[PDB]
């Protein structure tokens, strides 16, 4: 069903992350890890401490599609261990995100074209830098979108909020 999915993004926060690449969104699915700019990861840091959920929804860069979404689980943190990023450095890219996924699914933008994002002067959803904020209504509705992760189990994602 859809009800602990609904329930996990009540109230949540919604961010979209731009990831010039499949290698690292593949390597953020396998280890639960999300790392980025510094001017983002300032903005998520204060966003998890924000919020009940906070949820970012990947998209690599020329796919045409969003590959999944994911809530934070924790701030960033470093030294933790060498995620072997595929990079453009890793000072930048420094501070590790651990995330919790909540469907590894795509979806096509061609889906979303109905969705448009307030806090980006209500250009559909799909566009919009790395980092910028999905407004909640919008971003309810483009994870409901999504085709559901019958892998994930919700529950132990509730117990942590």
């Amino acid at each position: 069903g859809t009800s602990k999915l609904k329930y996990v993004l009540q109230d949540a926060r919604f961010f979209l992350i731009k990831s010039n690449n499949h290698e690292n969104v593949s390597l953020a699915k396998a280890k639960g890890v999300w790392s980025t700019l510094p001017v983002n990861e300032k903005k998520l840091n204060l966003a998890f401490r924000s919020a009940r959920s906070v949820i970012l929804i990947f998209s690599v860069r020329e796919s045409g599609k969003f590959q999944g979404f994911a809530r934070l689980s924790s701030e960033s943190h470093h030294g933790g261990s060498p995620i072997h990023w595929v990079l453009p450095s890793a000072k930048m890219l420094g501070g590790v995100f651990k995330i919790d996924w909540i469907c590894r699914r795509e979806l096509p933008f061609t889906k979303s074209a109905h969705l448009t994002n307030p806090w980006n002067e209500h250009k559909p959803v799909k566009i919009g830098r790395d980092g910028q904020e999905i407004e909640l209504e919008c971003g309810t509705q483009l994870c409901l979108l999504f085709p559901p992760d019958e892998s994930i189990d919700l529950y132990q994602v509730i117990h942590k909020m």
